[PDB]
């Protein structure tokens, strides 16, 4: 699939070396661009990192908090700088000369200070960001942390040119696509409220898929993952295989998404992945076991291995899982849905508040039938934090 100009207009200024800032409407092509651009630019140079577990595997891998070799605190600079400045966290933090990160929605600004003069601190230059070549990507109307980075002084100052991605490419009917955006913005009418309503009697769920519900807290989805997963009678079949070298529950934790214990039963709804198929990128499915041999849509069902996922602990060193690329679909945390396109989601709107969450939940959905929202979004459910300012003065 070709580029568009748009798309391409970064392409081409990164592979120039300016550190270029580029945001879009979720599903507006963002993501896939820096698949080109790792693609793109030269091994030896470049850092592959995102702000989550599941938005690192999507692209490359390292996890900022990871990469960085810290997490954030209190500890100012002095304290960060040295935890900066131990073997792994230095040997990695000075060879970078091209840093892509993506979903910089979520990054803290006070948080990118700290990285800022640290960048510098190692690298010993006091050029803008240690003079990397900085790559951001990310929608600030998707989820929030406050005081998202362009509140950070180093923005700006880093010397960024902002860029704009329109034209999503992920849902195919502008009928739907229009419907985001006035929720994106925060505007709901009945025509931003009865479309869907209208929809919530829907049957998602093709064959013996089932519709992967989204949640607003990680805890529920914890339980209600979990609940099911009891009731599905047949074996129990819970073999894990959380193969962690130390023990560490930081690893597992952030940097990388998985739970040491995966409770795979007979037939319970596996979903998500590590990507590397041709036809299968990160959707749901289920099917018999004998080695899940699961089968998701697309009706491509196989055997499914485990492998390496390899991360840089703080203060240096470096601690691996091994345990399947797999996790329990029936119900997906939200916060976690950021970087995703489900086929098929359900989602209850009603106590699901938060600049972001509604955008974020339905916006994750190829199409309107496998969105499956439930409780009208009776107006509430769409809430806004007034950043849309910065995107208006992008004029
Ligand atoms: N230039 C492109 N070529 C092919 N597919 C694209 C392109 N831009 C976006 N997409 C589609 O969008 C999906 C990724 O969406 P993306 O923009 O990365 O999500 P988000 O905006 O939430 O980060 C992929 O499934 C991909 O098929
Ligand atoms: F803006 Al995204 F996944 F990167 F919705």
């Amino acid at each position: 699939p070709q580029l568009s100009e748009e798309q391409a207009a970064v392409l081409r200024a990164v592979l120039k070396g300016q550190s270029i800032f580029f945001t879009g409407s979720a599903g507006t092509g963002k993501s896939y661009l820096l698949k080109r651009i790792l693609g793109s630019l030269p091994p030896t140079g470049t850092v592959a990192t995102a702000s989550t577990g599941v938005a690192a595997c999507h692209i490359g891998g390292t996890t900022l908090h990871a990469f960085a070799g810290i997490g954030s605190g209190q500890a100012p600079l002095a304290q960060c700088v040295a935890l900066a400045q131990r073997p792994g966290v230095r040997q990695g933090w000075l060879n970078c000369q091209r840093l892509v990160i993506d979903e910089i929605s979520m990054v803290e600004a006070d948080l990118f200070d700290k990285l800022e003069a640290v960048a510098r601190a190692v690298r010993q230059q006091n050029k803008p960001f240690g003079g990397i070549q900085l790559i951001i990507c990310g929608d600030f109307l998707q989820l929030p942390p406050p005081r998202f980075c362009f509140q950070s002084k180093s923005w700006k100052r880093c010397v960024p040119v902002t860029l704009e991605l329109t034209k999503v490419w992920r849902q195919a009917d502008q009928t739907f696509i229009s419907l985001l955006q006035a929720v994106r913005l925060g505007r709901c009418s009945d025509e931003v409220t009865r479309q869907l309503q209208a929809t919530a009697s829907h049957k998602v769920g093709r064959d013996g898929i089932v519709a992967t519900r989204l949640c607003t807290h990680q805890d529920d989805v914890a339980l209600t993952n979990e609940r099911r997963l009891q009731e599905l009678p047949g074996k129990v079949h819970r073999f894990e295989a959380m193969d962690s070298n130390p023990e560490l529950a930081s690893t597992l934790d952030a940097q990388c998404p998985v739970s040491q214990l995966l409770q795979l039963k007979l037939g319970a709804q596996v979903m998500l992945v590590k990507n590397l198929s041709v036809s299968r990128g990160l959707v749901n499915g289920a099917r018999g076991v004998v080695l899940p041999q699961v089968r998701f849509l697309c009706g491509v069902t196989e055997v499914i291995h485990a492998d390496r996922w390899t991360v840089q602990a703080t203060g240096g060193q470096l601690l691996s899982r091994q345990q399947l690329p797999l996790q329990l679909a029936w119900a997906m945390s939200i916060h976690k849905s950021q970087g995703m396109t489900l086929d098929c989601v359900e989602i209850s709107l009603g106590r699901v508040f938060a600049s972001g969450q509604a955008y974020v939940a339905l916006s994750r959905a190829r199409s309107l039938q496998g969105l499956r929202v439930l409780d009208f979004d009776p107006m509430a459910v769409r809430c806004d934090p007034r950043v849309l300012h910065f995107y208006a003065t992008l004029r």
